[PDB]
C-alpha cells in the first residue's frame, strides 16, 4: 500500500536522523570504552553481573537494519550502555568516569533530537 510506503519513509528518516545522533554520541567517547560488547573471553563473569549488555556497535546494527522505531528504544540502549558500566566498575575508575562524561554530554545531544523528532513528526 501507499500507507506502508509513507510509514517506511517515516522510519527511513528517523534511521537517518538517529544515525547522525549516534555519531555526535560516540564522539563524546573518544577513548572508544564503549565502542565494542565487553569481551566475555576477557571478563567471563559479565552476564552473571550484567543481563543486558549494550555497547555503540551493536546499537549500529539495530540501527541499519531500521530496528529503531521511534527515539524512547534508541535512548533506552544508550541509557543501557551508561548504566551497565556504572553497576560493574567502581566510581573511582576510568570506565565509571568515562560514563559519567558520556552521560553529561549525550544529554544536549538527546535534548534537541526529542525536539527534531517531535518538530518533523
Amino acid at each position: 500500500s501507499m500507507e506502508q510506503v509513507a510509514m517506511e519513509l517515516r522510519l527511513t528518516e528517523l534511521t537517518r536522523l538517529l544515525r547522525s545522533v549516534l555519531d555526535q554520541l560516540q564522539d563524546k567517547d573518544p577513548a572508544r570504552i564503549f565502542a565494542q560488547p565487553v569481551s566475555l573471553k576477557e571478563v567471563p563473569d559479565y552476564l552473571d553481573h550484567i543481563k543486558h549488555p549494550m555497547d555503540f556497535a551493536t546499537m549500529r546494527k539495530r540501527l541499519e537494519a531500521q530496528g529503531y522505531k521511534n527515539l524512547h528504544e534508541f535512548e533506552e540502549d544508550f541509557d543501557l550502555i551508561i548504566d551497565n558500566c556504572m553497576k560493574y566498575n567502581a566510581r573511582d575508575t576510568v570506565f565509571y568516569r568515562a560514563a559519567v562524561r558520556l552521560r553529561d554530554q549525550g544529554g544536549v545531544v538527546l535534548r534537541q533530537a526529542r525536539r527534531e523528532v517531535d518538530s518533523i513528526g
